[PDB]
Order: C-alpha cells, then structure tokens, then sequence
C-alpha cells in the first residue's frame, strides 16, 4: 500500500509536469528516476522483515550514501550559502558590487536561493552560484562616500628648477577647488624619476559619487592642471631617447 | 535461480547490444564486467546463510564502496547537475550564452543529462559536462536589452586649447543621433593624459540589439566623429617620440 501510494503521488507530479509544458520523453525520465530511488529507499529501510543480512545492507547503503555524498556537494553547497545570504548579506537590491578575486562586476538584481543575478554594465544578465560568495572578498563601490581623482604630471627633466613652484600651484588651485572634499587625503608632490620624465603625483577626493559630475570635476581639473604646467614655461614630456649615429 | 535468470537477463541485454551494431568484443567485455559487480553484490548481500564472518564483510564492503565512491564523483556529479538544469536553468535552447571563467562561448543547441552540446560561432559543437553550470558565473548576452558603443579619442597635445568644444560637438551628436537610446548612459569626457595624446572617452547604447544594425550605427558614429575632429583644425596622435642626436 506504501508503494502503490508513493506511485500515485509521484503518477500526480508527473502528468503535473505534463500540463506544465515539458518535453514527454524528459518527464518519463524523471518519474522513472523517481521511482528507482523510492524503491532502493524503501528497500534499505525496510530490509529486514521480509530483508537480508544486517552486514550487506549496511555495507551497500554505506558505498551509496558516501558516493552520493561526495558527488552532491556542490549543489548542497550553493543552497547553503543561499540560506546564509537570506540571514547575513553584504549587499542589497540595486547595489552595484565587485571582487578582486572573480568577475562578478555589476549591479545586483536579484538574490535566490541558488544563484544571485546580476545586471551588468553592458545590459546583460549575469548568474553567480551563491557558494562563491561564502570565499572570495565582495567590494561595494555603490556604498562609496566619495570618488577619488589620481594622476601623475611628467614634466621634462629639463623642468626640474621648476619643479617646485608648479607644485604649489597645483597644490593651492587643489585647495581652492569648490567640487574638492578638503577633509580628505590631498597630496600633490614630486617622487619618481622615470625614464624620460620626472613624476609628480596627484591624489584628492570629490565631494560627490555621481559618474558624471565626478567626470566634470576631473576634466575641469585636468584642463586647469595643463594651464597652470603651460603658464609656467614647462612642458609635458614625450619618450625620449638618445641617437648615436655611425 | 537468482544467478540463472540475472545471467539470461543480461546475456538478452549482450545480444541486444550486439544487433544495435558494436564490436564483439567490447559487448563480451561489458557482459563479463556486469557478471562480476553482481556476483560481487550478490555475495556481499547473500553473505550469511552459507556465509562467512560478519567482520569481514563489512570491512571488506567498506573498502570496496570507499573507494568506488571516490572513484566515480565526477560522472555522478555531471548527472546530478544535470537534474539542477532540467529543474532550475538559466538559459533556453538558442540562447547565445558565455562565462568569463572558462570558454563556452556560444549558443546552446541541446541540454542533455550528462553534458550541454553548444554551437560555436565559427559552426563547430562544443560538449560542455554540466558540472560547469554548479561552480561557474553564466552571462547571456542573448538577453541584453542594449548595444553599448565605446571608444577612445586621441587628440594631439598641441591641441589642448579645442578639447572642450569637441567634446561639447561630440556630446550634441551623440544626443542628437537617431540611432542612440537616450533613456541610457551618454559620456562624453576628457579623462587621461597618455603617453602621447589626450584621450576623450565615448560611451553610449544603442536602441537595436542586431549584430549588423549596431555595427551599421557604430560606424556612421565613428565617421561622423571624423567629421566633427578634423573640422575644428585638430587630429589625431600617432605614437610620438623625442630624439637628441649626438
Ligand atoms: C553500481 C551502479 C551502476 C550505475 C547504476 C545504473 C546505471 C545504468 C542505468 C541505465 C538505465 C537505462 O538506460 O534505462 C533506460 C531509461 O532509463 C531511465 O529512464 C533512467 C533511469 C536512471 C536510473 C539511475 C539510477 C537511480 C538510482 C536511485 C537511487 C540513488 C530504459 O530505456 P527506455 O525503454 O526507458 O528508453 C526510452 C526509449 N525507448
Ligand atoms: C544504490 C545504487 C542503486 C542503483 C540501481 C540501478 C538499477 C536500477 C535502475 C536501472 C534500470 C532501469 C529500468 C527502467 O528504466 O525500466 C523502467 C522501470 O524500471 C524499474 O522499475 C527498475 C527497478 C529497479 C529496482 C532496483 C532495486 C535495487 C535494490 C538495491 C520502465 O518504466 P516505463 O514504464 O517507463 O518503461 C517503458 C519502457 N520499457
Ligand atoms: C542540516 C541543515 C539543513 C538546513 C536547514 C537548517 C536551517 C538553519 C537555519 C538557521 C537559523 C538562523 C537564525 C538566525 C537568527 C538571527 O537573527 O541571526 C542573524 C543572522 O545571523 C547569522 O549570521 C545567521 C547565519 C546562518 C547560517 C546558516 C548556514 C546554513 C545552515 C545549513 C543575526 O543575529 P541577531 O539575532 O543579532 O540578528 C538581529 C538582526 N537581524
Ligand atoms: C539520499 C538522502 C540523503 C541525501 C544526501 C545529500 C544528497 C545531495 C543531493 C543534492 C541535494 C540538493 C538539494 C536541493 C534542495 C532543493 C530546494 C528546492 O527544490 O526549492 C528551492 C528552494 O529551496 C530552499 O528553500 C532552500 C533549501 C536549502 C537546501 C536544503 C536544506 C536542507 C538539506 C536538504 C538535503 C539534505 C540531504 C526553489 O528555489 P530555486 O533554487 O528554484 O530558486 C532559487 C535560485 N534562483
Ligand atoms: C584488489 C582489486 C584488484 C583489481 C581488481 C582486478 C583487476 C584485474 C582483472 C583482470 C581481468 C582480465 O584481464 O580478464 C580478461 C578479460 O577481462 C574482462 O573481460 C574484464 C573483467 C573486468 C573485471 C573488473 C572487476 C569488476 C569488479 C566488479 C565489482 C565492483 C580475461 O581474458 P579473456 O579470455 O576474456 O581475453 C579475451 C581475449 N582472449
Ligand atoms: C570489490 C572488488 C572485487 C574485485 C573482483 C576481481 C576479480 C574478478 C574479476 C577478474 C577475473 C575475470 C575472469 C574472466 O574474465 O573470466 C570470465 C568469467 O569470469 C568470472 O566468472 C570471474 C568470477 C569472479 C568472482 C569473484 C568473486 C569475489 C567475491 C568477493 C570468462 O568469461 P567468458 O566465458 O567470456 O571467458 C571466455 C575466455 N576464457
Ligand atoms: C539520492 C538522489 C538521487 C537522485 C534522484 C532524486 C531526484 C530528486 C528530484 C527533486 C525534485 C525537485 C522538485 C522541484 C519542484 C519545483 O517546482 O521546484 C522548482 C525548481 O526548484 C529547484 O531549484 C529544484 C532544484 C532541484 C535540485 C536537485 C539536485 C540533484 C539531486 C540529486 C521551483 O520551485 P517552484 O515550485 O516555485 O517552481 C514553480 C515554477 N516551475
Ligand atoms: C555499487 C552501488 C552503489 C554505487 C555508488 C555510486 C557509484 C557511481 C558510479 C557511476 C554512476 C553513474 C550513474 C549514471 C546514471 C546512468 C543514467 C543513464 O544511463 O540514463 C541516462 C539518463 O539518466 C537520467 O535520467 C538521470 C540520472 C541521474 C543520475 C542517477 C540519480 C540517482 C543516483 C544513481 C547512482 C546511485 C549510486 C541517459 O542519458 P544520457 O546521459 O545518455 O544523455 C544525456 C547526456 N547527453
């Protein structure tokens, strides 16, 4: 009666799929292996009053169960990490995220219980297992509190006795700045000597995080940064090299 | 009378596979490796009435099962993603599909059980085992919403004093072009000091999603873009470089 029950009930989820919308050929295939397993299920348990040896059942269910262990870890393992995401997520809805480890770069959309989506920036969907949020670091630029500008000025090494003054320069229209975050780091100074040009570097924050008012602010800083290097007789320093001729 | 009617059983199924049409000796060889596994699974079952002593079986069977549990992982694993994919599965048959994690890059053909057979782009099927789908990132650019146009323009550094009104001609043309949806992203900035020229980055999407239709704007984009550079006396940088002869 618990065999013909269990086909009834498993008779009923097939003709379900059926009425779904699924290939036949598929269904049957699944209900069979249905079957099997309710079968070799039901047999290991109720092995011993019409059963066998109590050694060799528990030697076959041990080499099936510890087959079937080693072979269903993964996908045990993404639903773990689904539950773990439902109670501790680093992220929301709609945050874009990253990771130095994997490329994961995007904006979330969605969180399931096997794999999250994600929307990335050329307007695709992207499906990450969930496992892999349970090993690698996760940034969070869409939690940001400012966009930081860096760059580096190569002036020629015929510009190094002026060196100094373009620095301040740069330095105070820097601190003058109304879309510069004067709380933050601001370091503008002179330290490498590369190969054909002597670097000073440029390191500040934007009050804002919008992508196109960051933009704005770094091509009016970049334009001032060429009119003061120009204003002072300097000048931006091609590779260069040295000829010998026969 | 267990033995005799599981040895005509499968010496029926032998015949059936020697009329489906297959070497003679590999049916020979798989009909013996199936009568050894059952003489093997009858004894380890059937190990008591004449059997022998019920420690040695199960360390025997322990063995036995251990090592064909970790023996066969991988087979089992494919089938079991298998199931995931008819259950739960990110992609449809035609969907154009890639990861950037491995190669599979393509558009899928069939779903199978144990593997995904996927047609590439240059009409060759790749089998992909279905293991993948448990511990890699899936994008599927066969459902993006856009075409994204991006590309860098690189201006003389002797043309400094025309990079805003370029970039204000670039922008209008780009918001004024009938092919670009203009509900997303539109960027138009001077951002980087090459090594030899100033770069302006151009970033846009188109409304079509056909491979010709977006190439098609693409380079009407690109020749109008021409147009605007050269128009207000300004060129583009070749690779440059400073000699000091002796
Ligand atoms: C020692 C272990 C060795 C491996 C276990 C057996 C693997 C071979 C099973 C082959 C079964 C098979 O080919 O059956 C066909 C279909 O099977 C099916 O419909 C799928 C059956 C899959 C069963 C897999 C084992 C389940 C175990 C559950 C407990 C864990 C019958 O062909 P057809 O007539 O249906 O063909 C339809 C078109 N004519
Ligand atoms: C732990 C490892 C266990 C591995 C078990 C592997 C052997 C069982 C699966 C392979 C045989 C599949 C045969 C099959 O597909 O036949 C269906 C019924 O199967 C059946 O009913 C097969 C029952 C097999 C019971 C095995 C019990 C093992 C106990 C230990 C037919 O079904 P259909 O009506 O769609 O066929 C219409 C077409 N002929
Ligand atoms: C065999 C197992 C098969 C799976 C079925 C079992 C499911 C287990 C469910 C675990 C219940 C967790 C209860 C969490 C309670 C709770 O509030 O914890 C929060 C999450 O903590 C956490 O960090 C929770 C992490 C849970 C990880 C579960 C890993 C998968 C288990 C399998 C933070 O604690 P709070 O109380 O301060 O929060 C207050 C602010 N919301
Ligand atoms: C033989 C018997 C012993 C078996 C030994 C282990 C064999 C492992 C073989 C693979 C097992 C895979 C289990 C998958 C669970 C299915 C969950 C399910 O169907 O409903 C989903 C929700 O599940 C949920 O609500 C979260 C479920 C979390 C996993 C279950 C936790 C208890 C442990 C269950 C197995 C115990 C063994 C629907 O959601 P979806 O995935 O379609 O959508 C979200 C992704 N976008
Ligand atoms: C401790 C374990 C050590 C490893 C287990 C034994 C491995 C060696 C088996 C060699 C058998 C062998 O060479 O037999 C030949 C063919 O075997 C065959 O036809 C293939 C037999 C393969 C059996 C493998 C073990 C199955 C175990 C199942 C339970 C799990 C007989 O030669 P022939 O006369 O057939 O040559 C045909 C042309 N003349
Ligand atoms: C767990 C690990 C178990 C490992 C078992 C390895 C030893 C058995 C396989 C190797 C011997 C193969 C011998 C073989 O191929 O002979 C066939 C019959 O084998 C047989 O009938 C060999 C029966 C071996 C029974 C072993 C029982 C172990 C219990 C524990 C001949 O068959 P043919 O008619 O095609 O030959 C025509 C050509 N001579
Ligand atoms: C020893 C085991 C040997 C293998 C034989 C056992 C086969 C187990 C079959 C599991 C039955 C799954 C039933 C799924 C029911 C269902 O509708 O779930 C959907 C898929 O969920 C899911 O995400 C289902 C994931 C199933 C993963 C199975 C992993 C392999 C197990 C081995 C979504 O759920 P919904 O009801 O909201 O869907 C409504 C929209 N279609
Ligand atoms: C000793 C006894 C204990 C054994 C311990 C584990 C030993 C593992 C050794 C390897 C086992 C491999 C099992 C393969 C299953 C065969 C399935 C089969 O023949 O029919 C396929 C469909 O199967 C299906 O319908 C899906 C079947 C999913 C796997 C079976 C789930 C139950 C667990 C069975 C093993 C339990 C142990 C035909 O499809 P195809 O693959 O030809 O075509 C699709 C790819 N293009």
């Amino acid at each position: 009666i618990l065999t013909i029950k269990l086909f009834l009930l498993i008779n009923q989820f097939e003709k379900q799929q059926i009425k779904k919308g699924r290939d036949i050929t598929s269904a049957r295939i699944m209900s069979r292996i249905i079957k099997i397993t309710i079968i070799v299920v039901l047999v290991l348990l109720y092995g011993e009053h019409f059963g066998m040896s109590l050694s060799g059942l528990l030697t076959f269910g041990g080499i099936g169960g510890l087959a079937v262990g080693m072979a269903g870890k993964d996908i045990l393992s993404n639903f773990f990490s689904g539950i773990m995401l439902y109670f501790d997520r680093p992220f929301s809805i709609g945050d874009w995220i990253r990771s130095p480890d994997r490329n994961i770069e995007g904006t979330v959309a969605e969180i399931g219980w096997r794999i999250t989506k994600i929307t990335t920036f050329d307007n695709r969907p992207l499906y990450v297992p969930n496992s892999l949020f349970s090993s690698i670091s996760v940034e969070n630029p869409g939690r940001m509190t400012n966009r930081r500008i860096t760059t580096t000025i190569g002036l020629r090494y015929e510009d190094a006795a002026k060196v100094g003054v373009i620095v301040e320069a740069v330095r105070e229209m820097l601190k003058n700045h109304p879309a510069i975050d004067q709380r933050q780091t601001l370091l503008v100074y002179f330290n490498q000597f590369a190969d054909s040009s002597l670097n000073i570097m440029v390191y500040c924050f934007t009050k804002t995080t919008v992508w196109a008012e960051w933009l704005a602010a770094q091509q009016d800083v970049y334009l001032k940064i060429i009119d003061i290097v120009q204003s002072h007789g300097a000048d931006f320093a091609f590779p260069s090299q040295t000829l010998y001729m026969d």
